[PDB]
């Protein structure tokens, strides 16, 4: 829907928490926008650089699994609500990789 919104700007999803945190593979969850959207692009990248990936999830997703993460570094998930016409604002939530469960447990 939407026929008179074509002036109308895409909204990005309110600030995704991150479920799980290991070394490889860090988990998000962003809540949609109000925009009626396309797609998502998840651009995932160390902030020291290293190993960097974009996923595409469905318009309807709210979650992405990151994998080939670098342990004990710092990633900036970036999420992108796509429409057919633009792209939303995007969100940046950065998550350390805390690496594999060492001693996990007192």
């Amino acid at each position: 829907g939407s026929h008179m919104g074509t002036t109308t700007a895409p909204d990005a999803p309110p600030d995704p928490t991150v479920d799980q945190v290991d070394d490889t593979s860090i988990v998000v969850r962003w809540s949609r926008p109000q925009a009626p959207i396309t797609g998502y692009r998840i651009v995932y990248s160390p902030s020291v650089e290293g190993s960097s990936t974009e996923l595409n999830l469905p318009e309807t997703a709210n979650s992405v699994t990151l994998s080939d993460l670098q342990p004990g570094v710092q990633y900036n998930i970036t999420i992108y609500a796509v429409e057919e016409n633009q792209e939303s604002t995007p969100v940046v939530i950065q998550q350390e990789t805390t690496g594999t469960p060492r001693s996990d447990g007192t």
